[PDB]
């Protein structure tokens, strides 16, 4: 019986804010719940560039904004003085775009920042450490929508009620278990997996203690193996490979917006060789390797690295 | 505009069906409907258990069945006489168990045969090869619910207005592509897979002829895995392991129906041996290896297979 | 459990149709949920011609049709040869224009004839007594959405679940009350009313058997007046006045399928003089007045002014 | 573009308010998209009772409210000490019960009002005159779902866009017009209506300078012909007849919050000798006569009654 709008609400009172993010996130949840009934295709009887349409909209009426980011958008979004509040936004408003047509489960990201530097606004302010994020979270377009929120005090599962337009608190402080049994990855790139990787790997098949082989499972949507990672447990790995040198994810509203909610759960998230949230970006469509999940099997795969030295 | 109740009106007229088989066509896609809304949660503020009820039930008003096979029941349900038809469906109510609770993609299966028989209905009604199907069919709950229907004539795609509920032709005939990119199995089963199956993988990752790698895809949703594999090509696969020496996957719910659309969409889906369609069943909760997809894609993995049975 | 959409293939069956008439039904059907939809507003963040459009464009789709009457248009409308069927529709797209804008019910009518001619579709086609329809029905726009239809076999109505799409049967061959309570006209043209309306609603406000008098109900929608005639009995009245001498409502597809479903209900429909369903139309638009609903209450309103003519 | 949980939100920081009353209209709105839901039948492949069980318990959880009063409860609820929040509220959950079955127009109206007294809650408390309120108004279940919401400043319409559960304004800042040409009043007592009531009926149907008739219009429905009254002005009367000796209306949660969305749309409301807002109640489920809507319409029938004397 309590709704997200709600929730948001009442942390909007105990942090004692002046009811500009509580504004935000309200807005925010009305955009995810527009495309979410885009995406199941009501009135059926372009899907990329609505929802950009609509989170960029809904986002400037919320006069809680200055920067956008979007990874439909070369340049950042700078709002109008009118309409500046002082946060900005990184989102990806609909993640999973190979998987569009095959209607296949896809998202939309989110990552929340205040507005750190006193100068004119503009895309160096994006340019914040994922461990700043004051908030961040997604929407899951599944069987079944779903909003993951993520802020201080901890990760919330709220599921979207379509009958009356409401999400429903359904999960009250996820936490990741220590340790899964299911590996996410492209096992399409095995050519130009780092060693480290490689070892993995043969690892969750051939386990060398004899232990049972982990389980295989990979979407195609970040959104979507990410949170399965988070309420199944488990590893999900989007490394560097050599025909993408750095990752293909992006560090802004793919990397960081789920790092913080797997820490703020109890998992990790690094690159291999450091903690993604506190790299500092030095472009907003920057890209960055990806290792995520529970936090014996992230360990496990860093412990190869290092010994890889 | 056209909506799958008028493709279906109309199919059965050009047939000139008594329309037996025409309600039993509007008896599923209403429990399609009824299973998505609760698949979307809708009222929210087991789903196994729901969506099985449903179709049961609805399957029985329909008055065109004599037979049933769920993966839900242990055995066969025998339509009670003064609701008796002439059909036998076999049915995965919701498939994809382990993405439930992940919230990712699930569907329901279903397969349609004649009676082959005139003595009293009975599980052997049932035990009739994918190959004498009459009608196969898949729905999908992802990001949007899609209807897939194969008869005969074709396979079509039918997308679900929720706004209305009804479903909308957005794919006319359907041809799976010759050729694709893509691979879809779960490797965790690598230490148990066979030679060929082991073989194929690494031609996927390290392709001979030095082009592109296919890039993989598994959901764990068969629905979902083989509905990309149809609209995208490439080819999916749940080969026989040690937990599952057999297959996992069962031929009558799951292996026949997806072969029938399948074919009908100008694929292949073989067990590495033999063609799926054409096994005869013993057991309706049967097991069947499976290898589905574009012609090029099984082809070559057929290949590897009679390579090694040559040796 | 059972839905419009098996209501009607299983009435064709017994009917033994051809089922050219059951698309007709089904396209009306999507139609209205259509206009449902739209009219409660899903997608909000002109009325009366989307409805027309709807309509008209389904109904062809059927390929069921041959002539068709809108209250939206000057002169009929004659189906294209490729896509004409044997059916002649007159419809009503959103009955109510006058509460759309306030937000109360409103609805779409509909009545449904044969062609009655070897000759070219025309507009001589939809000239056919009220007595000649096949069917005749009507959706309400209410608190929630209706479809009430009508055949040779009885009155149906079934309550649109919007969670799914489908019609349900809810009150089964449904027959209006003997005599009533309330009574439904317009009461701000008594000015021009004639001796007999008159004295009746003197005669509901001042009973002269000194029971309790008649409570007064008038939504300004046909469609709604008249459904809660139909299931509470009374009477609905729009009776002729200056502004319209010979009534408002029209013959067509605003008092004949209503004294169709009426009739079907053992109820009466009546101008003051003769059965609405009698009437020979002469021009598609024409307009009617019209007295209908429980046995007795019309009964006693046709006493009155046989009492008249009689002096 | 602008929603409802948006306009509320606002208003409730130009206020400065401390988020409780902003939290008691959140609430109540998704209680409302909960009866609309039902109230189309949605599921249907008991509602006089589903809707009170809903307004009943969404507005205990606002923590916003201390007295509650439904017209489906012989008493004053009061609210448990740890749910106590400062509100008194006075609903009636579906209005319109006659027309329920034949599926009419009907509604849910609410009026809100403060905690006067600093004793402990109580019934009493519920019992301050329409003109105390802080806000009132009601939910339309007709062709389409509206709420229209009546405080200081005005009188607003949002619409329900049921596709994505939020109400949209659509109209700004109603004001009834001065004069009609519909009347609403069921006719059916003329036998005991009073001797004003009787003569204004007759003006309208032979109007004494020739003018055009006005046009009837009586849906049965408070709820349903009072909106009416707003967006198509006119008149809408309830009087005391022989057989209901104090009108049939009830003073609390049927005459007051109409009244007061009535006046502040520049409309009037009248017992036909006094402003239904200035009445005293002296009981929860008082009866009083009433006449509201356009300013000149009502102020004619008025003049009838002191012609009366
Ligand atoms: N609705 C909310 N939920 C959680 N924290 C909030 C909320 N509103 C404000 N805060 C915290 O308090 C700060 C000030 O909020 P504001 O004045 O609304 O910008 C934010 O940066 C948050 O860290
Ligand atoms: N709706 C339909 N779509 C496709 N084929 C049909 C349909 N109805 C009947 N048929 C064909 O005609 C046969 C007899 O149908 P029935 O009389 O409905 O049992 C069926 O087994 C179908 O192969
Ligand atoms: N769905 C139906 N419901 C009721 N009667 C029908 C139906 N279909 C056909 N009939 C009866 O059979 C006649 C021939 O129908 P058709 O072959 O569909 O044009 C119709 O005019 C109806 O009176
Ligand atoms: N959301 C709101 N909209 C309009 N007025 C409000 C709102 N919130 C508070 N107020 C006004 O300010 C007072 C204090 O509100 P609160 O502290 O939230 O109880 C209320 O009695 C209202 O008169
Ligand atoms: O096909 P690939 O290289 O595995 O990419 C999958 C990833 O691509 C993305 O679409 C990024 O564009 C992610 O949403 C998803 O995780
Ligand atoms: O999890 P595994 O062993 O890879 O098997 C996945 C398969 O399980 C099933 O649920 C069959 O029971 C299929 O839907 C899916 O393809
Ligand atoms: O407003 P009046 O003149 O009372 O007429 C009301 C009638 O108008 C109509 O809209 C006919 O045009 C009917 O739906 C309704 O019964
Ligand atoms: O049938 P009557 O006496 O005109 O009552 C109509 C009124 O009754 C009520 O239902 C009050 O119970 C109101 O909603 C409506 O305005
Ligand atoms: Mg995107
Ligand atoms: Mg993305
Ligand atoms: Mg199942
Ligand atoms: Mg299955
Ligand atoms: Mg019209
Ligand atoms: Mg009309
Ligand atoms: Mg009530
Ligand atoms: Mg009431």
């Amino acid at each position: 019986d309590v709704t997200l709008t709600r929730f948001v609400m009442e942390e909007g009172r105990k942090a004692r804010g002046t009811g500009e993010m509580t504004q935000l996130l309200n807005s925010l949840c009305t955009a995810v719940k527009a495309i979410s009934t885009a995406v199941r295709k009501a009135g059926i009887a372009k899907l990329d560039v609505l929802s950009n349409d609509l989170v960029i909209n809904v986002l400037k009426s919320s006069f809680a904004t200055c920067v956008l980011v979007s990874e439909e958008d070369k340049n950042a979004i700078i709002v109008e003085p009118e309409k500046r509040g002082k946060y900005v936004v990184c989102f990806d408003p609909l993640d999973g775009s190979s998987n569009i047509d095959c209607l296949v489960s896809i998202g939309t990201i989110f990552g929340i920042y205040r507005k750190n530097s006193t100068d004119e606004p503009s895309e160096k302010d994006a340019l914040q450490p994922g461990r700043n994020l004051v908030a961040a979270g997604y929407a899951l377009y599944g069987s079944a929508t779903m909003l993951v929120l993520a802020m201080v005090n901890g990760v919330n599962c709220f599921m979207l009620d379509p009958a009356i337009g409401e999400f429903i608190l359904v999960d009250r402080d996820v936490k990741i278990k220590k340790k899964g049994s299911i590996y996410s990855i492209n096992e399409g790139y095995a050519k130009e997996f780092d060693p480290a990787i490689t070892e993995y790997i043969q690892r969750k098949k051939f386990p060398p203690d004899n232990s049972a082989p982990y389980g295989a499972r990979y979407v195609g949507s970040m959104v979507a193996d990410v949170h399965r990672t988070l309420v199944y447990g488990g590893i999900f790995m989007y490394p560097a490979n050599k025909k993408s040198p750095k990752g293909k994810l992006r560090l802004l509203y793919e990397c960081n917006p789920m790092a913080y909610v797997m820490e703020k759960a109890g998992g990790l998230a690094t690159t291999g060789k450091e903690a993604v949230l506190d790299i500092v970006p030095t472009d907003i469509h920057q890209r960055a390797p990806i290792i995520l999940g529970s936090p014996e099997d992230v360990t496990e795969l860093l412990e190869i690295y290092q010994k890889h030295a």
